[PDB]
């Protein structure tokens, strides 16, 4: 998160870290068992991290548990981007709390203009890197379609929207990637993909998860 703030320790309760070895994406609860993260966070030996404020340090409110399956939505094209989404079940229910909690799924997309909260352990410069141990916070308006296609032409699918600021410093980055756009109370997109980070012109990209209730809900379902 680039031009955000310290969110404060289990202050985002549904904020996940992805570990396989080290930190490698985000992630948001959305039940005791079950992960929604960014498609492009894929890989295989994945322990997820609930409870999380400094990620190089044990403080006391951790539960780290190892998934058992990864599911990549069918239609992810990795070379667009389309379809930017994948669950994650962990081996045995997190223990839910008040600093260990589920992020609702929408029951309707949300507007341009809407104030989310955008979260994660990512990159915290536009040029160069510095990573944080401790949680970033960033709050953002989702823009207009318009904006967002214009912004980034014969890129964005119905299954995008952008976030952020047109005139920079302040987005998501790498890092941040399957990380949650709450608004609202509702997970609201998945930290996906932009030019660079926080640069003037190219807000931050976002799945949009409204699209993938059904099949978030039928998958969760049947696994
Ligand atoms: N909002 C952005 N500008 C943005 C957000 C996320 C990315 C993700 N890059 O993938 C590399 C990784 O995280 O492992 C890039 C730009
Ligand atoms: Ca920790």
């Amino acid at each position: 998160i680039v031009g955000g703030y310290t969110c404060g320790a289990n202050t985002v309760p549904y904020q996940v870290s992805l570990n396989s070895g080290y930190h490698f994406c985000g992630g948001s609860l959305i039940n005791s068992q079950w992960v929604v993260s960014a498609a492009h966070c894929y890989k295989s030996g994945i322990q997820v991290r609930l409870g999380e404020d400094n990620i190089n340090v044990v403080e006391g409110n951790e539960q780290f548990i190892s998934a058992s399956k990864s599911i990549v939505h069918p239609s992810y094209n990795s070379n667009t981007l389309n379809n930017d989404i994948m669950l994650i079940k962990l081996k045995s229910a997190a223990s839910l709390n008040s600093r260990v909690a589920s992020i609702s799924l929408p029951t309707s997309c949300a507007s341009a203009g809407t104030q989310c909260l955008i979260s994660g352990w990512g990159n915290t410069k536009s040029s160069g890197t510095s990573y944080p141990d401790v949680l970033k916070c960033l709050k953002a308006p989702i823009l207009s379609d318009s904006s967002c296609k214009s912004a980034y032409p014969g890129q964005i699918t119905s299954n995008m929207f952008c976030a952020g600021y047109l005139e920079g410093g302040k987005d998501s980055c790498q890092g941040d990637s399957g990380g949650p756009v709450v608004c609202s109370g509702k997970l609201q997109g998945i930290v996906s993909w932009g030019s660079g980070c926080a640069q003037k012109n190219k807000p931050g990209v976002y799945t949009k998860v409204c699209n993938y209730v059904s099949w978030i809900k039928q998958t969760i379902a049947s696994n």
